[PDB]
């Protein structure tokens, strides 16, 4: 069966990825708030103004910084964020499995699927445990191959 | 069934809740949100279980619920979680026999990330486990390692 968990480390995160939810960096961290909210996801992908990543942020980011304190109003999410160079990231063409294996790994819930283009990375996706749970659920309907 | 695929399917069906669930992280019902919100950090967890004097489970707490609270254009970070908790009945649960599989699908269909593992009792459901994302995600994990 060696063979068959090859095959599944083979499947790739395009096929499998979401829409990713991006905010300038200089976005107050009341607007961010707003953002997961209203985009209704947890993890929110910080861009400069060329769209090239430079930060991540997730719930607790937003709700550490809302203890207190602090303006959310007047606070840009470049001071909390979470920066590059320290994000891990995918490409389309990342197997899900090692995927899977970062966000355990890591403790995160998700990562960015990026492009590397002439500018940096530029954001094309999001890969979540979302997204792993319902592989896992494809595979158990024999859904994927 | 036929293929390793299929077999796989099998295997995966018959996955419990009771194998590949984690520790439940509870809190009682007068606890103050601001309380909450420290458990949360201190338990890393992204979803609390509320219980009531008699540990019996009233309502849950996720990240978004208190963070939408702490921001409130109300005072909440010092009231009882009861006020903001979502609360029972509308809790959905799974049991320690429950499949898996039906769980993630509970998941994915009502659009939350976890559930409580509970057992009946003669008072209402109590707390027993948690199961997540995280959860499945380790269970596709050992796929591609098993
Ligand atoms: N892809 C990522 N790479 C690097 N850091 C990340 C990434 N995703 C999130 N983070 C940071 O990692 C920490 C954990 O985030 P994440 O876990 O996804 O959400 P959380 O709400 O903060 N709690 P948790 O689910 O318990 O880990 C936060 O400080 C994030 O900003
Ligand atoms: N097991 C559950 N049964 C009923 N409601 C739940 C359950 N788990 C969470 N909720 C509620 O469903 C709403 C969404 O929860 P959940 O999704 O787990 O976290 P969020 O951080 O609030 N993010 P999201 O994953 O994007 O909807 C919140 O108001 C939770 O209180
Ligand atoms: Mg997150
Ligand atoms: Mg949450």
């Amino acid at each position: 069966t060696q063979l068959l968990a090859d095959k599944l480390k083979k499947l790739q995160v395009k096929d499998f990825q979401s829409i990713p939810v991006v905010i300038h960096e200089n976005v107050s961290v009341y607007d961010a708030i707003c953002t997961m909210f209203l985009e209704d996801v947890g993890t929110l992908f910080v861009v400069d103004r060329d769209a090239v990543l430079v930060g991540v942020l997730s719930r607790k980011d937003l709700l550490r910084a809302s203890i207190g304190q602090q303006e959310l109003t007047s606070v840009p999410v470049h001071i909390i964020m979470t920066r590059m160079p320290n994000i891990t990231v995918c490409r389309r063409e990342d197997y899900v499995m090692d995927i899977a294996k970062h966000l355990i790994e890591k403790q995160i819930d998700a990562l960015p699927v990026i492009k590397d283009t002439d500018k940096g990375f530029e954001v094309i996706g999001r890969v979540t445990k979302t997204n792993m749970t319902k592989i896992l659920v494809s595979l158990s309907e024999n859904e994927i191959l």
